């Protein structure tokens, strides 16, 4: 199934009939960082498997719902269970839910992820406002836009220089200052490691040489599809560990340690993003 | 359809019957840089769609012809509408037209493209003689030769150290000097960005650190197929912008600005390449 | 055919019936470096084509056998004819023979390859104990683990920081010292070039900047599948040439020169690895 205008329209038609909500904000939440979705008001939960043309997700299993409703007086749509390219999903499967968001009316997309720190100023539990990226799959002929262009959504050759909206970064920081946790908030350049293996110690050292501040396995595909079709983006990484320190000390990382950092910061990130949604222009 | 000896031979048989031209020079021209093809003498235009085993190009659309005839007394074959890997074409689809050129008798392939400048000496409207490359798809398991080797055309493990013929670079420069536009002509290393998104500002900064002089989304696949089967190559980039300056000043690039630079230099590039063809040993 | 638990089990059942050998050591030998396999005692040769669910290898041709028997009193299984990803094999085809080794009882995997030198201390004929890697396909969404996770074998997100066992490196060096050829033995970081073209001169220069000591087209996929399922690894590169010196002097590399270096060191590498196998804890 191609992520074209006709197919995205069929999915949006189904959703509109079921939910009655017309959202102008979309959210995609990182693993362990999804509690805000359970607090959406007057909500409607729609399993992916019920939506025409949505990608099949049963091989990987686990949760996969679209959730619509209200947060802070604003109308939103959330992806509960996000699709990652290291699972083997195609470019078309990743893109279609974002293009459905566009047809539903979404103008702003807020994204969180879990990442490794490369910059020596970054500690476990810090947040990074993403200001730019280094897309190793894209340089290497695995960009999410490889294929025919879908002209109704955007141009053949997108410019990504303003993919991460500057005013949304400023608003996120302002709210951190109001609540006295600005000491946790940095900005930086995100390296996309296709995954699913964590960056090796020598890959971490390479990324330091190349000007990367953080590294992770998600987010850049969604950012590119959003930018292509004119949706503004705020993306925030939660730092689980510093990969450069771990390489110097011969210390391992694993998914259990990552999820424990997510639990440690989940409630603060929930409160922060509720207020960002409330305050969006 | 595999780019093997039998399939390429069937396409060459059809072409020979229709054109009567036996070329020893091939040309592939960048977007907006194709006017020379309309000036081929006593020419024959053959739509791709009519040639046995040529790749299907109707999803992307636009022009796609092989053109045979004479330029400056020399017999040539041109691709009018080139195939780019960011459109989703496979390794086999890219390779077959070049291997058909080989079977038709081509010994020299001349290529132009549009590119971004990384080296700080490069300005919009400059030309770069390509002397080597950094192939990010090739390092990342998307080399155009991934697959079975077609032994009739070349070896399993090609050496690319002399892929860009030194004497052809010298001839191109000599002609620029004769016409007093040598101040526009540089040499440099080409980085292949698979595309179709322009390099991000932070990817540009990375490419500067890594010794790249220019960046673009084409050319390296064709160069590798040509070198594999013993065809000499001259490749010239037209610089549309300097990506490093644009990153420092927060200035965007887009396809409209690129095509306007092509129009500005099209007639000079036409004259230059007509004389290169005339003067080839 | 997916490299899952059921399919690997069917292949292991066939092998056990035919060979009666229960190995705890596996070996994969580089091109020209396979003579040890012909000296396995009381051996059993099993063509891949006869084993249920083994990948089809007839397009590439050449030898492809599993060989079981005894070396130095130890029970081993060898791959005679290894699968390389530049031939077009999928992730699933590469992984299944290693997962069969696991089900047969393999706890240690010994690997050799032919490689290019990047570090200026490396000469033709030197050996490099691999201590870490830079996986360009993995960064670029062509990691051997892209796809569904096979949970019975290992975790969704592996840590590769101890993929190259430190005590096995120490044992290999100790044996070199006992036989007075330690002057040939280095340690270093391996860059995976997907291939099949040799690294270009400008790619070599880039790899020097990025902290790579050697470059080659194999090994990292097998290491990752082994680490995922808890198999310890020793990997040794034979240096055929120094790519950085060749770039400064404009000297070519080719497969004939590579195989001649293999022949020059084959008997010493055979003796070394026979003793490593004998001495494994």
């Amino acid at each position: 199934v191609v992520a074209n205008y006709e197919n995205a329209s069929m999915a949006a038609d189904y959703i509109k009939r079921v939910s009655n909500v017309l959202p102008d904000i979309g959210i995609i939440c990182g693993s362990g960082l999804g509690k805000l979705i359970e607090e959406i008001e007057e909500r409607k939960v729609i399993p992916y498997i019920n939506i025409p043309n949505f990608p099949k997700t049963t091989v990987a299993g686990h949760v996969g719902n679209l959730v619509l409703g209200s947060v802070g007086g604003r109308k939103i749509v959330a992806m509960q269970g996000r699709l990652h390219m290291y699972e083997g999903y195609s470019n078309q499967e990743i893109a279609l839910p974002i293009r459905v968001m566009k047809l539903l009316g979404v103008r702003v997309l807020l994204i969180t992820n879990l990442a490794g720190g490369i910059n020596r100023k970054l500690k476990s539990g810090d947040f990074v406002l993403i200001k730019g990226h280094i897309n190793f799959p894209g340089l290497g002929l695995n960009n999410v836009l490889v294929g025919p262009n879908q002209d109704e959504f955007g141009p053949r050759f997108p410019d990504l220089s303003n993919a991460y909206d500057r005013l949304l970064q400023q608003l996120a920081l302002k709210i951190a200052q109001e609540n006295d946790f600005q000491d946790l908030v940095h900005e930086g350049v995100y390296a996309f490691n296709g995954g699913p293996t964590y960056e090796s110690p020598d890959e971490s050292n390479m990324l330091l040489k190349l000007g990367c501040d953080v590294v992770g396995m998600s987010t850049v595909p969604e950012v590119i599809i959003a930018c292509h079709c004119g949706i503004k983006v705020l993306a925030v990484s939660l730092i689980a560990n510093n990969s450069i320190l771990d390489a110097e000390n011969d210390v391992s990382i694993n998914h259990e340690k990552v999820l424990a950092v997510a639990e440690k910061r989940a409630d603060l990130l929930q409160m922060w993003f509720k207020e960002i949604i409330t305050r969006l222009p």
